């Protein structure tokens, strides 16, 4: 219930939102249907238009107005933003050469530069060279800021997770807003993009940008518009405010466009009818940009032009339906689209089963274009599990397609061109970063970044100290003039053990075996010293890794290798070696085939067994540093010991044997030398985080040796690939993986054909971030370079996505 005949007189767009039945005057209160009789009289003023004419110049104040014309409606900050060209000869900002901003000129009592956030929905990344005709104050902030090519969205690549994501830095699985549409079982309500429900707080976790400032004392406009407010009016309504008297003028403020957005899902990406919402967009930011100028404020904003995902082309033929692969499937409720999300229909239903709803949609028809997923075995670089909102299981669609419960639901609801909510890898998802302003560099192109980092940035932009998030603060250091934030590297919590020779190979009863009684005082002084660490600097090339949990491990050396051996998990945490172009690949010897060597510098109650691996029939195991890529017939018998054994299914060896024989080679021929730092994961609360010894839900039968979840490698080489990997004098070039260790090869549909075939594929889907495996690890990598902590920040931030250009 609302009194709406309280009134919005001298309250218009008021900051502070009203408690009920008080009427509101707000940004939202259309939304809620609660604004006051008079709001649309008195804040939704139209008469006349939004241009002065040059009949209206130094014309008597008409209160009605829309926007004013007369000589005081600079004090007042209400001129229509052409005023000054059409009545004082002034020049639009579009117009004017560019000129670096070093410093902020800002109007006497600006404690801070404001920051003006111009998002706008839907804005596909290809926009900004695809419509660079028809976008000339776009294509200045562009040319003359700082820009990205593009920015990767969070997945899924729908509107309400990124605009949140980028307000508060988090992954979606953390600030709760998983989709547009969810269902919390705790709660047992449902969210959607229409009706009541989203207005409940409860749904937003996290500490959005609008409560850090607010909490630290800078003041927020407010960031959400109803849907019925024109644009021009935001506009207004946002240099309005920033002509408030310093004590009530808010620092940080959003602008939102539905558009291009809302054309694109009817016309399609590039529809030819996609030209006149890109030139409204741009008339838009000509008006914000020329009404900074007349505020003199034009040199003093910082701008960021965001986008929250891009576009594809997805029509109604374009439609998989679960009724052609299930016969119950009136048992089940689908989140449709370009992702499906399915849950049981009835919590009461005994009968229904995960297992076999994901056996009846698995490679099932030969172009099938959707992968059913239990959500913990989705890539980890999706970051999408760790909420009770997101289903069990996951459909993940094909770009270009929608998945459906049954074909009435389609044709009873062909409509739309464009749809998006597809992996945030796809090209066609990929969305839009500019930065303008002081704070800002100038006339700067800086590589694609994830918009989880710009929470961080536009902290740095205000002076506010962030909210704990997943941006990793100083990876967008090189974006800005100054503000800069200055980290220093996570301090090592765990110091490791360097354990010599202490144990005779009789006191290993293990039930391994190897032919070994092989027969030197030239090559003995050699092993020793191999032993003691003296290749160590060509195959650990940045350093150890340092370990930031508390934990007892220690560092073992080898001619080949160099690895940090757990005596908690019983198996390296980490295996370092580098591999030069010129590196041979041999074959295991025969005699050496199912060899496993004790490890006399590790106790027999630190080492993993043979005969557990015997007994259990599921699982077999594999080597961290493969012994195809030793360096000699004699460094070969390293590879062998048990302390280089993990446990691996045998359906997992098929990819990790054709990575480490065929694969690794590969990379160090194109990429002219790679160092690898390969280990296991153990995530089995699917959290992204480092699981404990106390998590571990899986062990090799009869033992204490845990079962990883995933297997992670890091490949680096130098950027300028003309220099060798182990000689770089300048930055680096990564690309990772977190492969799941997965007892069968369901995901790849094609994996009864030759590794060749399948293999990369899959790694690829499974390409990671440096900073996604630290998270999973409690490792920090790169701890000895001579390159800047940022770039090395932004290193590890780097997504190697395997999109073409
Ligand atoms: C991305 O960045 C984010 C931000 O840094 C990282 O998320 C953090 O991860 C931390 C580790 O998991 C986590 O710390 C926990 O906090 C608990 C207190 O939580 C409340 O307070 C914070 C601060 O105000 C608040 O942000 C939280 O908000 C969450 O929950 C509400 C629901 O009420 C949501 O609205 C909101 O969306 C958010 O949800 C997300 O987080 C939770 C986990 O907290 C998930 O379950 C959700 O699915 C969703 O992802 C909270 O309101 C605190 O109680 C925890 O302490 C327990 O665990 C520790 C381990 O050290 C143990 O020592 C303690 O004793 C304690 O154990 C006891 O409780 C157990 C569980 O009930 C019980 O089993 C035991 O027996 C014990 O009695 C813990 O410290 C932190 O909350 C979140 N923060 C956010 C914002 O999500 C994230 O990890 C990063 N991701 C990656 C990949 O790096
Ligand atoms: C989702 C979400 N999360 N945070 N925002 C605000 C926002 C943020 C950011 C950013 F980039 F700076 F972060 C930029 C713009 C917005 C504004 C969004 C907006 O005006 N709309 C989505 C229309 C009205 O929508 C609603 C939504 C809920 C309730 C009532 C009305 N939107
Ligand atoms: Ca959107
Ligand atoms: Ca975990
Ligand atoms: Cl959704
Ligand atoms: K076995
Ligand atoms: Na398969
Ligand atoms: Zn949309």
């Amino acid at each position: 219930w609302t009194a709406t005949s309280g009134s919005c007189k001298g309250r218009c767009f008021e900051l502070q939102e009203v408690g009920p039945p008080d009427c509101r005057c707000d940004n939202l209160c259309k939304s809620y249907s609660s604004c006051c009789h008079d709001f649309d009289e008195l804040c939704l003023k139209t008469a006349r238009g939004w241009e002065c004419t040059k009949d209206r110049c130094g014309e008597v104040r008409n209160e009605e107005n829309a926007c004013h014309c007369s000589e005081d409606c600079l004090s007042r900050g209400d001129c229509c933003t052409n005023y000054q060209v059409v009545c004082k000869g002034e020049s639009h900002w579009v117009d004017d050469d560019c000129e670096e901003i070093k410093v902020p000129e800002c109007p006497a009592g600006f404690v801070r530069p404001p920051l003006i956030i111009f998002s706008v929905d839907g804005f596909r990344a290809s926009y900004m060279k695809k419509g660079s005709k028809v976008m000339p104050n776009i294509e200045k902030l562009r040319s003359c800021g700082t820009h990205a090519p593009y920015m990767r969205p969070v997945y899924p690549t729908k509107t309400f997770p990124n605009l949140y994501t980028l307000a508060t830095g988090l992954y979606p699985e953390s600030h709760g807003i998983v989709g547009n549409s969810m269902y919390d079982p705790v709660f047992d309500a449902s969210f959607h993009l229409r009706g009541r429900e989203k207005f409940n707080h409860r749904w937003w976790g996290g500490q959005p940008l609008w409560i850090t400032a607010t909490k630290q004392g800078v003041r927020a406009g407010t960031f959400f518009w109803s849907v019925s407010i024109p644009h021009e009016r935001r506009i207004l309504t946002i240099l309005q405010w920033l002509s408030l008297p310093d004590n009530e003028r808010p620092s940080v403020y959003a602008f939102y466009s539905e558009q291009p957005d809302f054309s694109g899902h009817k016309y399609g990406p590039f529809g030819p009818e996609m030209t006149n919402p890109l030139r409204e967009i741009d008339k838009t930011v000509g008006q914000l940009m020329d009404g900074l100028k007349q505020l003199r404020l034009h040199r003093c904003v910082n701008v960021i032009f965001v986008g929250d995902h891009g576009m594809e082309d997805v029509t109604c033929d374009r439609t998989e339906f679960l009724s052609n692969y299930l016969t119950n499937v009136d048992d089940i409720t689908l989140v449709p689209g370009t992702l499906g999300r399915i849950r049981a229909k009835s919590i009461n239903n005994s009968k229904y089963d995960p297992k076999t709803i994901i056996a009846a949609l698995t490679c099932k028809k030969p172009d099938q274009h959707f992968k059913p997923y239990m959500k913990q075995h989705l890539p980890k670089r999706l970051h999408y599990a760790n909420n009770r909102r997101i289903e069990d299981i996951h459909l993940l669609v094909d770009r270009r397609w929608h998945v459906a419960r049954k074909p009435l639901d389609v044709y009873k609801k062909c409509f739309f061109q464009g749809d998006h909510g597809f992996d945030n890898k796809v090209n066609s998802m990929q969305t839009v970063f500019v930065g303008y302003g002081p704070t800002f560099k100038y006339r700067t192109k800086v590589p694609p970044f994830e918009n989880i980092e710009l929470y961080n940035v536009m902290c740095d932009l205000l002076g506010l100290k962030p909210a704990p998030n997943n941006g990793t603060h100083g990876s967008l250091n090189h974006l800005l003039r100054t503000n800069t934030f200055r980290p220093t590297m996570p301090d090592e919590v765990s110091r490791p053990n360097y354990p010599g020779i202490m144990y005779l190979q009789s006191e290993f009863d293990l039930g391994c075996t190897c032919d070994d009684k092989v027969e030197n005082k030239l090559e003995e002084l050699n092993k020793r010293l191999h032993t003691k660490g003296s290749t160590k600097e060509r195959h650990l090339l940045y350093g150890r890794p340092a370990v930031l949990y508390r934990t007892s491990y220690d560092i073992l050396y080898h001619t080949d290798f160099e690895s940090g051996y757990s005596e908690i998990f019983l198996m390296p945490l980490w295996t370092s070696y580098t591999i030069s172009k010129q590196a041979e690949v041999s074959s295991i010897p025969e005699h050496l085939t199912n060899c496993v060597r004790p490890d006399v510098r590790v106790s027999p109650g630190f080492s993993q067994n043979c005969l557990a691996y015997k007994n259990d029939k599921q699982m077999s195991y594999g080597f961290l540093f493969p012994p195809y890529l030793s360096s000699s017939p004699e460094a070969k018998y390293d590879a062998f010991l048990v302390t280089n054994m993990v446990p691996m299914y045998p359906a997992f060896k098929r990819v990790w044997a054709y990575f480490q024989r065929v694969l690794v080679k590969k990379y160090a021929s194109e990429r002219n030398g790679v160092n690898v730092i390969s280990g296991p994961i153990f995530d089995y609360n699917y959290d992204g985080l480092r699981d404990t010894e106390d998590e571990i839900k899986q062990y090799v039968e009869g033992s204490s040796i845990p079962v990883p979840t995933h297997y992670y490698s890091i490949i680096t080489s130098c950027l300028d690939f003309t220099q060798p990997a182990d000689k770089c004098d300048g930055p680096l070039s990564v690309s990772s993986f977190i492969l799941p260790h997965r007892p069968d090869n369901d995901e790849s549909c094609n994996s009864s054909e030759d590794e060749s075939k399948w293999v990369e594929e899959l790694m690829k889907m499974h390409t990671a971030r440096v900073r996604d495996i630290e998270h999973l690890t409690g490792l920090d990598f790169y701890r000895k370079t001579s390159r800047s902590y940022s770039e090395i920040l932004t290193l590890k931030t780097y997504l190697h996505t395997y999109e073409s250009e």
